[PDB]
């Protein structure tokens, strides 16, 4: 018999997506190199319209033309080796979809190589984790338009929906979807760091235990901060470790891990020439936390300030931490969306930033009502160069900046590190400043490397003989 | 005949090095892919023991064996293309030296490829701008030790000297030299930002004009901040523009350019898992400065804080800025040398940090008295994991931290951007803190992604069914 779509790669992620697809009424053919994974899945999927296949050739010939193939294998060599194995069996107009957390430049290369053979390639971000894949992920496809239209109904049936809108859209050509999935990941790290900072601030300035941290974050999730990450943070602080009777979170080693994918947004921001301080500080902050042994060692030798207990208005401070968090979150998204814009211009993608905010509204980890406000900003002005300039975000920052300045000043004086929040404040004060101190930098570079400069008053290039 | 050393690539950097080599008694042959650069240089080099050659074969045949060839061409494809031109003609035991601003993995590759052929390869950082190349640069070579020994007298002859010692040493195997050169360049970016922030603070908090600013910086260069960058800064603040009667600095457009190599230290830190906040903020600050139009447009619509004029002790604030600047620089170097330690362990380079500190002492842009203190820290402890643990630097930061706190708080309250200095403080506060909020991050990661965590009280990898 002929099946509607094939999935290669049967880890939980691939299995759940194939289950999602089948529940939406499509017939699914599966293949996995490690034989046992297929055997297990077929027992897991009794009664469902999923068939196992046992070679690449069997798999390919079990599918309706034009063929739809979802790769969910290990990044790098195994993905390419599978694509290589598919090539002889596929025909002009067949569609290979890579759904892993792939570096967009890899997707660009595979797209280009397959195209020469008339085979289409879609690199797609899948967000939501393992449960999300089963129930409704965010899906971020990029590749040929003609190929996307063929697979679009499948994407649209399996994605999460907000207000009848599927959390999927055609992102753009080549590696656009994988690019946007990378930025999602970056933004995710920033949010987690900014929240970690709000926690540490409450813990140290106010001496808050887990139970009252629960209350605070639970309240926060009833307002503008409403989001999956805040939601789960409120719940984390309720958990009691049985063995010790301590809050579970206090027993967990403060050594933040990360996949090698974590650093990609920051590294790409550096290539494009776009400032991404908050997300980059967030990545560095994980690295510094992983240096736990160095840190406890330095704690016995390095002195902080000798500050007395906090005696100010406690309710005021809680709210100031909240507003500092929300403003910082805004600067981070402004930096992240400004990155996607530089990428769109550079790779010629014509990205729609309102559409991107729309797919982030559910399914994915950064999902929050917040993403609605971003969509609206781009609805109103598609070519908006920075989210800070939109009237909604502009109102917030003019009202919340006092709270962010107080938090930065207070953290500085009490010895509480707030790398993300501080760089958020510095970014805000740099972006709104017409004349920066880069005139001296420019003067210096000319002085020692005769790099030449431009002037404030005249047009054209200049070079002084300083020496 | 036969000349002692060859130079390929006659941009100003390669011409000056050749000139430099010649002035130390060596005979030099030169070649350039674009013929007119050679003709031009030869007009400039009459009086000098330098000859031009016009093919790669002629070039190679003009050199005494073992051949010593210095490559000063554009990075990437053109370097590789020149190496390819050279390969048919080189003989076993010949030495090619890439003095370009080369990514260290490229050097690693070229080193391997050339080694299989019996040809040695040295990738060398050369620092100090064009005047340094001419008068005395810092030379940071990496490669086969035996090959280095053969070029060592030439490096030592031309390098800058400080108190009789040349600013050059054997860095390590393969790409180690170009790696240290990269980090030097990262550190340079950080120092320039920290200074720019010092400037901007005095300018907006104290209302200093270019005359008061000059004073401050000249008075700083007589102290522990003594350095080339601070010296030229004190100088820059004296230049008046004739056709405006304005300080020239007030007339230069605030868009900081950068070479494509500028981002590399930060990108690599990300690869190695090392915290490099200050240098990276400095790269990003240059990117922000380049966005000049967005900033003017934004300046009309975005609100700053309400600020009364500054009322506190003015001499105190200048000293706080000075101290904030010195401490921040300490944190940046602490970060940058920690990155070198990481790369050394990763690539098995057995880096000698005191030696590196000593060759940064002259020739290169970041040259400063301060480097002696770094050298001494590694004398006391070669295996030192972070400079903040050394008694000199520990004592400085504990003394000056109060100043840095004041400057970060003041900047916040007054709307003055201090990205580099604020990240220095956050870094200090993070590094000295035994228990950071990453416990929450680990909880979150396990909650939504089953990533697992570790516990403070026992060994093992743990997962929680968070939903119940
Ligand atoms: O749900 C998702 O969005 C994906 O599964 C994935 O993008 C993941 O969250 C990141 O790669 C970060 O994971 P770490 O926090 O483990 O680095
Ligand atoms: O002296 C050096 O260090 C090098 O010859 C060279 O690498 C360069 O002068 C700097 O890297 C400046 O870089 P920018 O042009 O980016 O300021």
């Amino acid at each position: 018999a002929k099946h509607q779509i094939g999935v290669i790669g049967l880890a939980v992620m691939g299995k759940n997506l194939a289950l999602n697809i089948e529940s939406k009424g499509y017939s699914v053919a599966v293949y996995n190199r490690l034989r046992e994974k297929t055997d297990e899945f077929l027992q897991e999927a009794k009664g469902k319209n999923i068939v196992g296949t046992y070679s690449i050739e069997e798999f390919v010939n079990a599918l309706e033309k034009p063929r739809k193939i979802l790769l969910m294998v290990k990044a790098g060599a195994p993905t390419d080796a599978t694509i290589e194995q598919l090539k002889p069996h596929l025909e002009k107009g067949d569609i290979v979809i890579d759904g892993g957390n792939t570096y967009f430049k890899d997707t660009q290369r595979r797209n280009k190589e397959l195209a020469e053979l008339g085979i289409h390639f879609i690199g797609t971000g899948v967000s939501g984790g393992e449960e999300g894949a089963l129930k409704g992920p965010s899906i971020m496809p990029g590749g040929q338009k003609e190929a996307h239209e063929l697979v679009r109904p499948i994407f649209e049936a399996i994605a999460a929906k907000v207000d009848g809108e599927p959390c999927t859209t055609y992102i753009g050509p080549d590696g656009a979807g994988h690019y946007v999935k990378m930025v999602h990941n970056g933004i995710e790290y920033g949010d987690m760091q900014l929240i970690a900072e709000a926690y540490f601030l409450l813990k140290h300035v106010l001496g808050m235990d887990a139970a009252e941290l629960h209350e605070v974050f639970a309240d926060w999730n009833k307002g503008e901060l409403n989001s999956y990450l805040i939601e789960i943070t409120a719940d984390i602080f309720t958990k009691i470790d049985e063995e010790t009777g301590k809050p579970l979170v206090d027993v967990i080693l403060d050594k933040a891990g990360q996949k090698g994918t974590g650093k990609w947004t920051s590294q790409n921001a550096l290539d494009l020439g776009v400032p991404l301080p908050i997300i980059t500080e967030s990545v560095f902050a994980r690295f510094l936390s992983a240096m736990k042994d160095e840190r406890v060692k330095a704690s016995k030798v390095l002195a902080g300030p000798a500050v007395k207990p906090f005696e100010g208005d406690r309710a005021h401070f809680i709210e100031a931490v909240r507003r500092a968090l929300y403003m910082s979150k805004i600067c981070s998204y402004a930096q992240g969306f400004a990155q996607m814009k530089a990428a769109s211009e550079e790779y010629n993608w014509n990205l729609r930033y309102g559409d991107i905010a729309m797919i982030f509204r559910g399914g994915c980890i950064i999902r929050a009502q917040f993403l609605q406000k971003i969509k609206e900003a781009y609805d109103r002005d598609p070519a908006l160069s920075n989210l800070l300039l939109d009237s909604y975000f502009k109102d917030i920052v003019e009202r919340y900046q006092d709270a962010l300045r107080e938090i930065v000043a207070t953290a500085a004086m009490r010895g509480i590190p707030v790398p993300g929040s501080a760089s958020a404040l510095a970014y805000y004060d740099s972006y709104r400043t017409a004349v920066l101190p880069a005139n001296l930098i420019q003067a210096q570079r000319d002085y020692f490397g005769a790099h030449t400069y431009e002037r404030v008053d005249k047009e054209g290039i200049f070079h002084t003989e300083w020496l």
